């Protein structure tokens, strides 16, 4: 019954049903991995369709505190309070947990995105205000039966899965392979190696994980380190060479489109990323079709073609693995072995030549760590 618990709008995050307070209020509530805080809109805004109105809970307790926390894309301010918290499609349990009222945001919610609020999936250490905040995930491990792991699948409408508490076989196909979190904060992993079409991009590998490298369900893109971005683009710009595109859609601010069905997906290449083993000098890799790295964006204006973003960009706070990396995977955030699984997804990416893949293992020579710092 947790299978397609999630819904979303290309670009705009995942979501799942949840419900706060006494007598239950129901909202849906973006699942990010790259946060620890769980919070709701709780006041009017122009692009919330409801929002929490704690003066109907009696289960709300204000902790009289505020609090504000900044994203990559956006921000808000809010109030701390806690309350009763349900999953209707996933774990039948009710757990009381930390919420911050969102009264005031800036470029935070989206035009018709369908969501009302961000559930923070990462640990105590990203927390806002510190991280005695403790986090939803935490509260309901500590105060129900389930298992301290979750595993997501994520598939304009999109959907997919959070399976919470487990790992459910029928959303994957083939081996899980598994890759070390190294600090317990963001869901921070290393990056061993990246190739384009099978071509190493020579760098020293801690280029690639300058200064931390995460897994991030509620950022859109690949993003990357300058250093490791610009050789990127070289190399796809390279392989991708029999056209010519503007500067412009390299940089995310310009649309390719060609027309309706004629996409020339073989021209582009496909991107491997290596990530660390839990064996010393093994890694696995995951591999990446354009049909993930080219963001389709849906437009009725535009329909006549096939638009798309280039949907890996730069980034000064290390790499960022996004739900374009994650889609097409089963991803099993694995907190209790602390370690993050990786396997191709019932809804994999493919066509009739080239498909995502989850393999290994691969061993380097090069006794270098990988982490930054
Ligand atoms: C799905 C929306 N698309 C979209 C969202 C974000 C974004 O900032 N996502 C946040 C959630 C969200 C979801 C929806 C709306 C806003 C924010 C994540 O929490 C960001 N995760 C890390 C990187 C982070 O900044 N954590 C902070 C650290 C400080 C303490 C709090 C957590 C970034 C992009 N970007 C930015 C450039 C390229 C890209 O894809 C596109």
């Amino acid at each position: 019954e947790m299978v397609d618990n999630l819904r979303g709008k290309s670009g705009q995050g995942y979501y799942v049903e949840m419900t706060v307070g006494s007598p239950p209020q129901t909202l849906n509530i973006l699942v990010d991995t790259g946060s620890s805080n769980f919070a709701v809109g709780a006041a009017p805004h122009p692009f919330l369709h409801r929002y929490y109105q704690r003066q109907l809970s009696s289960t709300y307790r204000d902790l009289r505190k505020g609090v504000y926390v900044p994203y990559t894309q956006g921000k808000w301010e809010g109030e701390l309070g806690t309350d009763l918290v349900s999953i209707p499609h996933g774990p039948q349990v009710t757990v009381r947990a930390n919420i911050a009222a969102i009264t005031e945001s800036d470029k935070f919610f989206i035009q018709g995105s369908n969501w009302e609020g961000i559930l923070g999936l990462a640990y105590a250490e990203i927390a806002r205000p510190d991280d005695s905040l403790e986090p939803f995930f935490d509260s309901l491990v500590k105060q129900t039966h389930v298992p301290n792991l979750f595993s997501l699948q994520l598939c304009a409408s999109v959907g997919g899965s959070m399976i919470i508490g487990g790992i459910d076989h029928s959303l994957y196909t083939g081996s899980l392979w598994y890759t070390p979190i190294r600090r317990e904060w963001y869901y921070e992993v290393i990056i061993v190696r990246v190739e384009i079409n099978g071509q190493d991009l020579k760098m020293d590998c801690k280029e690639y994980n300058y200064d931390k490298s995460i897994v991030d369900s509620g950022t859109t893109n690949l993003r990357l380190p300058k250093k490791v971005f610009e050789a990127a683009v070289k190399s796809i710009k390279a392989a991708s060479s029999t056209e010519k595109f503007p500067d412009g859609f390299w940089l995310g601010e310009q649309l390719v489109c060609w027309q309706a069905g004629t996409t020339p997906w073989n021209i582009f290449p496909v991107i491997s990323l290596y990530l660390m083993g839990e064996v010393t000098q093994q890694s696995f890799r995951i591999t990446i079709l354009p049909q993930q790295y080219l963001r389709p964006v849906e437009d009725v204006a535009t329909s006549q073609d096939d638009c798309y973003k280039f949907a890996i960009s730069q980034s000064s706070t290390g790499t960022v693995m996004g739900a374009v990396i994650m889609e097409g995977f089963y991803v099993v955030f694995d907190r209790a072995r602390k370690r993050i699984g990786f396997a191709v997804s019932a809804c994999h990416v493919h066509d009739e030549f080239r498909t995502a893949a989850v393999e290994g293992p691969f061993v380097t020579l090069d006794m270098e760590d990988c982490g930054y710092n």
